[PDB]
């Protein structure tokens, strides 16, 4: 179905071309999946989130969203207007204090919590991780990401933003999860966006407007808003059936839309997330 007048990144993953407003997606909307977001929290007394939302784990004094960045992430992935699973569950897990910041030993703790809580939760179509967050190479925080990876978690994290090879970053330079780069509406590579072979795809990153504290909306950008586009696409791939939590990266390469973006530098994949989806 149609969203008429949906946010130009939610067109742009069920179109075949840039320049439209309509999303269209199967009406299973992800239900029966979950998805955790591991970033500043979320508000999950948002409306956009309709009860669907919730925190589940915390390392600060607080499980509130502080900062807006995790709830913004969380919209894209599974508000009712802002997001690609509309009927996901989504769990907050609050690893980035409310200035956005983490030490990675709290990121990691995070990665294997979530390793662990999906053992607690109901998710019969399968379990996502959405990681708007990096640093600096540590092999550490690589091996967190794979191990939640492995345990049956379709993990999709950022590129990063420094208009730069994402080799010399974490957990983006994990070679088992997936690494998401950036576009913009003209479906150029957005000009802060991280490139490099470790790339496994692109989603909308430029002018994405979603949900924010406060119960409010707003739009930015980053890789930080590629990721959910790309998070909320496996939990709604999951919940149709079409690929599992091991397979869903290649899937999704495998269905992108192929050599449409401008400006990806040779050797990064020019793919663009994109549903499939035949109304
Ligand atoms: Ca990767």
């Amino acid at each position: 179905a149609a969203q008429t007048n949906a946010p130009w990144g939610l067109a742009r993953i069920s179109s075949t071309s840039p320049g439209t407003s309509t999303y269209y997606y199967d009406e299973s909307a992800g239900q029966g999946s979950c998805v955790y977001v591991i970033d500043t929290g979320i508000e999950a007394s948002h409306p956009e989130f309709e009860g669907r939302a919730q925190m589940v784990k915390t390392y600060y004094y607080s499980s509130r969203d502080g900062n807006g960045h995790g709830t913004h992430c969380a919209g894209t992935v599974g508000s009712r207007t802002y997001g690609v699973a509309k009927k996901t569950q989504l769990f907050g897990v609050k690893v980035l204090d409310d200035n956005g910041s983490g030490q990675y030993s709290t990121i990691i703790a995070g990665m294997d919590f979530v390793a662990s809580d999906k053992n607690n939760r109901n998710c019969p179509k399968g379990v996502v991780a959405s990681l708007s967050l990096g640093g600096g190479y540590s092999s550490s925080v690589n091996s967190a990401a794979a191990r939640l990876q492995s345990s049956g978690v379709m993990v999709a994290v950022a590129a990063g933003n420094n208009n730069a090879d994402a080799r010399n970053y974490s957990p983006a330079s994990e070679p088992s999860v997936c690494t998401v780069g950036a576009s913009d509406r003209y479906d150029r590579r957005s000009s802060f966006s991280n490139y490099g072979s470790v790339l496994d795809i692109f989603g909308p990153g430029t002018s994405i407007l979603s949900t924010w504290i406060g119960g409010s909306t707003r739009s930015i950008s980053g890789t930080s808003m590629a990721t959910p586009h790309v998070a909320g696409l496996a939990a709604y791939l999951m919940t149709l059936g079409k690929t599992t939590a091991a397979s869903a990266c290649r899937y999704i390469a495998d269905t992108a839309n192929k050599g449409d973006l401008s400006n990806i530098p040779f050797g990064t994949v020019n793919l663009l997330a994109y549903n499939n989806y035949q109304a």
